[PDB]
């Protein structure tokens, strides 16, 4: 009895999954491509490390995040692929429940890891009190289409700290900070939505997953998660935390992983 898993985000969650490719199934979780393959992290990412290390039961995983992605091109734009679009894409192909994908209410996950690259873009530019809402009322309107569709479990990531990837480290502190104080207003914003639907509908179970405290401990203290520092880059994924200047290696994410599985329990897969 397969725990259907729905995952919408960028990069931190991509791993170019089509959805005329290989659909999946108790053989092949994944569906395509292979696992570790199609990520920015030298292997598997969260989302394979849930679905085939994690899992308590049979978690087929449906993985519409693409890379860049922001929340809707209308506000924040980026890539054609933005969220929206791949809620486009759900509604698409999976929404109706296909006999492919035969999903109800109790056991389908849908997971949205999103909002770094609208930060990324506008922290600087926008004021993130009156702006960071309108990002977050059009993620819950996407969440309510799902919702429609007969969704009732969610999982949802707050933004880590991407200020301290090497990337923005290099653009000097004081653009660090900035970018950090706008980034805690959207996850703020983010916590109270997701609380404020979980009251309001009273029919779904939801989880707000804290990716920012988490990468902040490895961050701050990486010899203790067998890290040699905190900014070191290594495309092997293991040997630093970073697999490119801005996205964290196989070995934060199995470390990810490993820290969300009991948070997940009440979702049905682990």
């Amino acid at each position: 009895n397969p725990t259907y898993f729905f995952t919408f985000g960028d990069s931190y969650s991509q791993t170019g999954f089509s959805a005329s490719g290989t659909q999946p199934s108790a053989s092949n979780p994944m569906g395509n491509p292979d696992l570790g393959i199609g990520t920015t992290t030298n292997g598997p990412n969260w989302i394979g490390y849930l679905t085939t290390t994690e899992n308590a039961s049979l978690v087929l995983s449906y993985n519409l995040a693409a890379g860049g992605a922001t929340i809707d091109n209308a506000l924040v734009p980026a890539y054609p692929g933005d969220l929206a679009s791949q809620f486009r894409l759900f509604e698409d192909v999976y929404a109706d429940k296909p006999a492919s994908a035969p999903w109800s209410a109790e056991d389908a996950v849908f997971g949205v890891w999103i909002g770094d690259n609208d930060i990324g873009n506008a922290y600087y530019s926008t004021d993130a009190e009156t702006y960071t809402p309108k990002l977050i009322s059009r993620l819950e309107s996407l969440v309510e289409e799902v919702y429609k569709n007969g969704g009732r479990k969610f999982l949802f990531l707050n933004v880590p700290p991407t200020s301290r990837s090497p990337l923005f480290l290099e653009q000097g502190e004081e653009v660090v900070k900035q970018h950090a104080e706008y980034l805690s207003v959207y996850n703020e914003n983010l916590e109270g939505m997701v609380d404020d639907f979980t009251k309001k509908k009273g029919d779904v179970t939801t989880v707000l997953y804290d990716s920012w405290s988490f990468m902040t401990k490895i961050l701050d203290d990486p010899t203790a998660y067998g890290f040699p520092d905190a900014t070191c880059i290594n495309d092997d994924g293991t040997s630093c935390i970073w697999w490119d200047n801005y996205h964290p290696g196989m070995k934060y994410h199995l470390l990810q992983a490993e820290d969300m599985k009991p948070k997940l329990r009440k979702l049905g897969g682990w």
